[PDB]
């Protein structure tokens, strides 16, 4: 069964026994100048973003990125499920320019992607929706190890102790990194409010100078509506047995302040106290609405 098994550590990260035992494949993954890595704590915005990458980088044309699943359209490195996945060798496959998707604590990135100067859009998301949404994906998505109640699992999550670690060194970490590499930092929350305003910088990040009709042409394919509903987005065309979208789907409501729906009174005070020590000595900013 390689479905809800106990997280393995890699270099201190709790990962996926399967990424873990093919840890020398995703460590020594070769990068290309011209990879766009993807790079979000799971749940933060990744599918969103790649959707986005894909349509800009085929002139908004809505068939063509149709041609797959956006799993195989931007592959997850990392990971890597015997008989069921293998990121890096969907990659080392693929003709650039490559779209990456990564979970990966930056201490954890290849360092190829360092080596090769990689663009690098990283998402963030504020912590709290982050963690329902990986509370309902941990149940859907059989790869994590059981989340148990959404108590036990806010528990783990303020420890850390969910799949890629720490929500709070790995935006933290990524944040600081943003004066070392090229990485584009956006925020769900942003591509929330003012999409528009996100993919023009994604655009200028990646040099891009597009027709208004174009930019609408991806604002309208990658609304939260018609991912939710498009099976080349949605994670439907997913095995049941990786994803059973029946008990969460993997668009599952695609707002900022879901938390509010999850957390109780106290675990928000209690969540805020201890997020408050661990994000105040980063000048990284959020917004939970
Ligand atoms: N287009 C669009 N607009 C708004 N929101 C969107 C969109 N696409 C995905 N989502 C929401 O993002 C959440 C899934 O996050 P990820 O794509 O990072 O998940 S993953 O880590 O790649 O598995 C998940 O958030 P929740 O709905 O809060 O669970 C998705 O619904
Ligand atoms: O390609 N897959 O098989 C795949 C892709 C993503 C994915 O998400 S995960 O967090 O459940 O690993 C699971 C399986």
């Amino acid at each position: 069964d390689v479905f809800r098994r106990e997280l393995v550590d890699v270099e201190g990260i709790p990962l996926f026994w399967s990424i873990a035992e093919h840890w020398s494949q995703v460590e020594s993954f070769e990068a290309r100048p011209d990879d766009i890595l993807i790079s979000t704590y799971p749940k933060s915005g990744t599918t969103w973003v790649s959707e986005i990458l894909d349509l800009i980088y085929n002139n908004g044309d809505a068939e063509k990125c149709k041609r797959d699943a956006i799993y195989k359209r931007v592959p997850f490195m990392e990971l890597i499920i015997p008989g069921i996945t293998n990121g890096v060798e969907m990659l080392n496959n693929m003709p650039s320019p490559r779209i990456v998707k990564t979970h990966l604590p930056v201490q954890l990135l290849p360092s190829s992607f360092w080596k090769n100067d990689c663009k690098i859009i990283y998402v963030a998301r504020n912590a709290k929706d982050v963690v329902v949404s990986y509370y309902y994906f941990y149940q859907m998505a059989k790869i994590h190890p059981e989340p148990g109640t959404w108590e036990e699992f806010l528990e783990k999550f303020m420890a850390g102790q969910v799949s890629f670690g720490p929500w709070y060194d790995h935006v933290k970490s990524w944040w600081e990194k943003r004066k070392e590499y090229r990485i584009l930092y956006l925020f769900y929350e942003d591509m929330k409010e003012n999409p528009k305003c996100e993919i023009q910088k994604i655009l200028k990040f990646l040099e891009k100078d597009i027709p208004e009709e174009i930019l609408n042409k991806i604002l309208y394919h990658s609304s939260f509506s018609v991912m939710k509903e498009n099976p080349s987005a949605n994670y439907t065309t997913m095995m049941k047995e990786e994803m059973d979208h029946s008990v969460s789907p993997f668009m599952r409501k695609g707002i900022s302040g879901d938390w509010k729906n999850q957390f109780t009174v106290a675990q928000y005070e209690k969540f805020e106290e201890d997020y408050v020590k661990k994000m105040e000595d980063s000048t990284l900013k959020f917004r939970s609405e």
